[PDB]
């Protein structure tokens, strides 16, 4: 038996609270990119994860972070900070695309992070929403700024989904045009919106019952 | 706007029929690993409270005995503490993982049963799209190194590894003479990260292959 | 056992005179980067207290207010901030950089002032062979996510970064109405972290060049000048 | 000297003397660990470049076999192979680790025998203040992950893990039929890491004891 558990709180998992009616709506995505560069890799490779989405029928909002304050140095009403706010809340699932600098996910994307919180007064921006995370690169292959991502991921409680992209050497994918040439790292990014969309249409109906919490629960008690 | 680097004959839109088939009517079925050989081993001991938890919400549940179980690539696979792993793995529709934190890492012996599964055996995979809940326990202070490092390993091996996951500090004080787990702030974290489990396992397990139908598949098999 | 992928031309037996120079006289530069802005910052504050010690140690040190830094990109390195920092760096001998954990990571703001120093400028380094000491602090019960992600950028950067660290948990509990660090096994580990720091930037800064002298840049070096001279006809 | 947290006596100004002394003339004593135990293993074969390399730059340099190590608490700290290995770690002044990416991390291989390496055993402090090189070899495409981990484990280990290091990607295309590595930037950079890591054990092996002395430890 279960001397350590509030047995008046614990509740058996209930398949019906799995499957209410299924929204019609399109699955809300916001796109996070980490560089400012003219010429950005991770911009580009954001802009084919929206043709995309809203490919898969997608509502997408892509957040431009040029005038982002640095976090606390500005008020939470800020144009920017509010704007990236109330984009993160509205959201059902965000893609989150890093140049890898120095080894490790860029300044620009974790201040954008830094700047939502986890809760404010009862709304939760980030919680049990779905994530995809994605780099590029200038040199060889790595996954740093991804695991540092899908690390940052479950801190934001988010469902980070099982695939993710790494872009190596990205100018030699990207044209003058902007646009990536056929690839295996195409065809990567392709899977991962395709499984973006499933696991958020997937979720987003049962999320409130996905995240009511027994030690939740048994504190309200 | 155009996609002229995709397949337009193999991306399709996604299908709502498919993320809703009909719910399996078989308790889910939850394999348990953990990572220290030790007699009183406190991922043993939370691997249990685990157990029991799982148990009450409906769950099938199998614990694998790491003893005995060679190095990778130290035995041949057919080894029975390879192929039973390797089963309780293919049987399995979502895991936990439990690991002591050691030099501030998961542990060798948590590594090694993961290194034994391969991503594919002939036309079976024995961990894609399986969900996945990691713990650890240690010694000392509150640390997630091992958690992180397990949490990055899902990836790896293509499971949802669920946003909750519990790491129990100073572990030895959090378990009476019984091996029971007292009641706690830990331990009421333990009791939300089963219930996510079998929540996501249900959600998932009779959809997981549409969740895992891919257009690179799909191109490759045109 | 032979070695018939490498250039013997190239290859040196590493030399023990040539980690010994004589000493410099001049007090060891260390260069303080924090990851806060934030009015009461702990960071802030536990860079401050590593400051004291340093100094007590006696290395000359500066401290970067990053108020002001753009965004990497969102304005030219000619920028007051950017220039300020590029200097600041290539001054240094060594670094302590302070982050909070937010989000359990180090924040945007120190990986942000990392990202405006480049490995390289024209035959400038500004942070190779270098020393780094991370710490961080947080609100929340302990962790070490980002002293982690720190240790990772320290090699990304080629610095040598020394074996201890400072993570102080819950530090609104452990800086007092002053924004001085009370006494505690947290402050002992800052002290033996900048300890720690001052004997190797002593032991390595006056070897440095050496330490960096690499085989594969020799045989670069080499193969660069023989292309230059054959671009030039020369025989 | 504004220093109110601080016990002022057990505080020293740094002794330059103290980071200088009379250089030893013995080889430096170099440990190697590898992570995986296939018959054709490249992180085996990546180990023994290692040790070639160490020898011609005047390092004596023994390697681990890991073969027959018994899973860490699967046998007494007196396991044969067990006692070989602490010792091996407490003969070294610095080590080379060298592991396979498996699963996009370091191997169990590599890491059980690190576990099984106590930060002291008694008074002995098997790693503390020793160098470290870590390297990996994938069949994939170039990743750090193994090296990332390793390098962690360096500090926990408390080592003086040194900045260069060696991720070689796709390593079956860099290893002949016998064995040897081809020329190439990998290869170029597996010099370049093991000249680093000769220079660091020189410099740091005889004033190791006052680097690793600490206000902390002669305050308690």
């Amino acid at each position: 038996d279960l001397p350590a558990a509030n047995l008046q709180q614990l509740r058996l998992p209930d398949s019906a609270s799995l499957r209410p009616a299924f929204s019609t709506h399109r699955p809300r995505i916001l796109i996070l990119y980490g560089s400012l560069r003219t010429v950005s890799y991770s911009r580009l490779l954001a802009e084919e994860a929206r043709r995309l989405l809203e490919f898969f029928g997608a509502e997408v909002k892509v957040f431009d972070p040029s005038g982002l304050p640095l976090p606390d140095a500005a008020p939470v009403s800020h144009p920017k900070v509010q704007e990236l706010r109330e984009l993160s809340i509205w959201s059902e699932g965000q893609v989150w695309v890093s140049p890898e600098r120095h080894g490790a996910m860029t300044g620009i994307m974790k201040a954008q992070i830094d700047w939502i919180p986890l809760s404010t007064g009862s709304i939760r921006p980030t919680q049990g929403k779905t994530l995809a995370v994605m780099q590029v690169s200038g040199g060889s292959q790595s996954f740093n700024a991804v695991n540092q991502m899908r690390i940052l991921g479950r801190w934001m409680r988010m469902i980070t989904i099982p695939n993710q992209s790494s872009v190596a050497k990205a100018f030699q994918e990207f044209d003058a045009n902007g646009r990536m040439k056929p690839s295996s790292y195409y065809d990567r990014v392709v899977d991962v919106m395709e499984e973006l969309v499933k696991f958020t249409l997937l979720t987003r109906d049962c999320s409130a019952y996905l995240t009511d919490r027994y030690s939740e629960r048994k504190e309200s008690a």
